[PDB]
């Protein structure tokens, strides 16, 4: 019986040692933990590109504007954050867990942190002096707080994200503009449910769908449709417009999100970015 | 006999639980999933960055312009697209599998997929009017379709790969520079096969190696050699030329891969950008 | 006697196929090199993305200025370094096993690589015409080789990091500026243990956290002071000066790492581009 206890141990560890051979173990074959590390990106080592000084944990003031380090994201949220050329002005993303955020003129806030039943939800900036009006035929995502863009009317503890859009393409002279708009409830706010869809059913791409329709096949651009999963929201659109809906975000309106591509082909980038900005 | 049933299991699986300790254990020891999911980063973790509404799979338009999802290779290869401080107006990369794509000027255009044997191989879009002439000690990589941009003369089933270079360093006022053109048929083509090496032995650099040669002894540069492993290449390095071979690229001359640099010290960054750019 | 060497493959191999059901494996149950091929994203995806022509290796030009292939570490740190907004000129950071560098006007220039006991320690070079005077309220980090930016004296053997930092906030228009300074010999010289931090205990953050505790209520912002973990180290914090210490720097004095924020509220990624720039 002594043998099993020997024997066993054989499942425990390995008696091969990690080196170039464990890159030329057959897939079959069981690992180890040596092995583990070689072979697959650690946690530990992203957690070591801003590792000093050996500490147990980054410093604060990094983890705060990371993600809490979490650096893949980080990345790629950065660059489309802002510096993107067709981007007009600077795209205004308010992450959670921060101190200040830049608004769109440039200066950073003092960000309003909303606390809901006692659990912080979401905050906002004020919105600043924008750059310049948003020119030519492209989309955007927008999300305010107390407040409705296309009424200009304040609704206390109610949450509106508007979407707008160009039908036409940005090659065609034709004009052809639409919106999709609604209001969310404070408490049931979840960033993740929210996003831009072109394969998902929802009300809102079904009205894109028959109004890009509307144009002829020459200039028709594939439906992008507002989807919302949160339970007590309603998406409503418009009608083809034919003109810009949106020009302009006054300072005093506070302000979530709010993205705007000036050609309409780079849409999809927009959903991105709030993919990037919002940890589920 | 239930004696081995239960050392089997015993084995097989781990009774251990995560944890912190689970950082902790030895190197030689073998382990779970649930481990394996602590240390190393999941592909689900990584998909996790886009993952909106539980869904089973990304946005779809997210998913066409980020590589289907490889934002570790996004992140990186958007800054070099967009934004180099050293780069001479907007750099043209035709990404497989998009809609569209932006051209020299940055007005994006629909790109015409060429399909070989009912399979599609590259896209090429019209160059549009160019920015500014490329006047500096830099180098480039340049990938044209149907013609050669050393001749003009229009190619028929055949895609030309052009490489400028600047021989002189930032510093050296005297001025010499050379280029390696090469002509590549539909059928053969294969984007990861062709870089620029400084080490691989190849007929350019074999040229390239002695040009910096005929440069005075403080004047030296490292060469930068064109390398094409698809059979059937010819490779053509010209003498010392004195002056820019290439100043600007017809509108409506079709274009694959383009993009250039000031200074030719940063001519690496030249070669990741084409790494990035497309999937092996 | 068998059942002893068949029981061991068991052991050994799973005997299961990759596939979807890998995915939906238990967490307690043991799995061999094909389920963490699948699970855990591998290194050899990373080196992936800059693999080409199949080669054994990647580019050594492509290696040099990547870090050796970290590409996420290469990724956050390529905005960072430059092209972002409030960022005054070009940061400048001199990322080890380089040929070139940028200096803050934007021209590379090579880099004299000082060894040290036959181990090459650090490298500088020329500062080069600044572009603009360091605008107004705004942090930032300095280090330099053989000098002494406060005091402009020359320290042969000693490389000093100089810190800057505006204690009032932006919005507030009261003006308050402090420093922080060190002088470090080079055989001493580690990139990894010198940070800014918010938490960690120092003699600099003790003497600058009152100093803004000294300002008006309002007015206070988080203190961030210089930490420096390497033995034998001095810094020093002098009173408000009111004033920027300081606004430009000589071109013909020696710069190791600079950078500056437009804005004090964006510390945090003067300590990022730091940690990012050096590996430990």
């Amino acid at each position: 019986e002594t043998e099993l206890r020997a024997l066993k141990k054989l499942s425990t560890t390995t008696s091969r040692v990690v080196g170039d051979s464990t890159l030329a173990l057959p897939s079959n074959v069981k690992l180890s933990k040596g092995e583990v590390e070689k072979i697959a990106v650690t946690k530990k080592e992203m957690f070591d590109e801003l590792a000093q000084c050996n500490l147990p944990t980054i410093e604060l003031i990094t983890r705060e504007h990371t993600f809490n380090g979490d650096v893949i994201r980080f990345a790629a949220w950065l660059f489309l954050m802002n510096g993107q050329k067709l981007m007009i002005a600077n795209n205004v993303a308010v992450r959670m867990g921060m101190q200040y955020a830049t608004n769109l003129a440039g200066n950073n806030v003092k960000i309003t942190y909303v606390t809901s039943n006692n659990v912080v939800k979401l905050g906002h900036i004020a919105a600043g002096v924008l750059a310049n009006p948003y020119s030519n035929k492209g989309s955007g995502l927008f999300i305010t707080y107390e407040y409705n863009l296309i009424s200009n009317l304040i609704e206390t503890g109610k949450v509106c994200v508007l979407f707008i859009t160009s039908l036409s393409t940005t090659a065609s002279s034709t004009n052809s503009f639409a919106y999709s708009t609604c209001s969310v409830p404070i408490e049931n706010w979840d960033f993740n449910m929210i996003k831009l869809t072109a394969e998902t059913s929802c009300a809102s791409l079904t009205a894109m769908t028959n109004l890009v329709n509307s144009l002829v096949p020459g200039e028709r651009t594939r439906p992008v449709g507002l989807y919302v999963d949160i339970p007590g929201v309603t998406v409503t659109t418009s009608a083809s417009s034919g003109s810009l809906p949106l020009t302009t975000i006054p300072a005093v309106t506070p302000l979530i999100f709010s993205a705007y591509t000036k050609q309409v082909e780079e849409v999809g980038v927009i959903n991105t970015l709030y993919a990037l900005s919002y940890l589920p």
